């Protein structure tokens, strides 16, 4: 089977790096190519995919939005977040689907027990909070709390989750077991001990809010799994298969040491 990473620039992307490693683990023949395919020749997307024969991409910077009007169809989550990360070519349909969020979610799930009863603060209104909200709803029982600058920003939103500012944000901070910004934050002066602190953000490798919060001797963790986590959901819709998220992992670190 044939994939790719459509992007401008392409050139520093980690997903083949990634998906050749867990179809080597997998022992599987297939491709996962970077396409660099500038706005200029976007139009002829269609025709560059399908003279390439390709299954299903990935869909980065800067066209997640700009996909989606070639897509036949688009799924809830995706729709949802405003933006398309993966495409599943299924004859000769393009339809458009959003792993980031579930990418992120799954990641944590791994790494933290008992996220169902998990008090979780996300900050950010904006797309990636968006879609991670969306996923924690499903699984996590106690409801969310999403705090932001603005109140507008939730007005398209869907949940039934607690919107709130930064402040409140700030004076409430020690009712959360688990804090996600989002956001390119807040005032870590209430941050319970046990807190974890999580940002999105794997470069740096550590973010302002995840430095203090360390030192506050808080545990942290950056967004290195939902780019894992991203890229293994893809392929599950892709192939139906499972992949190998050790050896998808142990390879881009490897990578990235260096
Ligand atoms: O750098 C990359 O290759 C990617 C990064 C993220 O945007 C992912 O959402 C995308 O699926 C692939």
């Amino acid at each position: 089977m044939k994939f790719a990473v459509i992007g401008n620039p392409i050139s520093h992307s980690l997903s083949p790096l990634m998906h050749h490693a867990n179809f080597q683990s997998l022992n599987l023949e297939n491709t996962y190519e970077a396409i660099n395919v500038p706005v200029n020749q976007f139009q002829d997307i269609k025709k560059i995919i399908s003279e390439k024969s390709i299954d299903g991409f990935n869909v980065t910077i800067p066209h997640k939005e700009r996909i989606i009007p070639y897509l036949d169809d688009i799924n809830e989550q995706a729709k949802s977040v405003g933006a398309v990360n993966t495409v599943l070519v299924k004859d000769g349909k393009w339809i458009g689907y959003n792993t980031d969020g579930i990418g992120y979610v799954n990641g944590l799930k791994q790494i933290y027990e008992g996220i169902e009863d998990a008090y979780i603060l996300i900050l950010g209104a904006g797309g990636a909070s968006k879609g991670i909200a969306n996923e924690l709803y499903k699984i996590v029982r106690p409801t969310l709390t999403v705090a932001n600058r603005t109140m507008s920003r939730f007005n398209n939103w869907s949940l039934n989750i607690n919107k709130i500012n930064l402040s409140h944000a700030e004076s409430h901070l020690d009712e959360f077991d688990i804090i996600i910004n989002t956001t390119p934050v807040i005032s870590l002066n209430r941050l319970a001990s046990h807190t974890l602190v999580s940002d999105i953000v794997y470069n740096p490798y550590k973010t302002p809010i995840l430095i203090e919060a360390e030192q506050r001797g808080n545990p942290i963790y950056n967004g290195l799994d939902m780019f894992v986590h991203q890229g293994a959901e893809s392929f599950k819709i892709w192939t139906n298969l499972e992949p190998d998220i050790k050896a998808m992992k142990n390879i881009v670190i490897q990578k990235l040491k260096g």
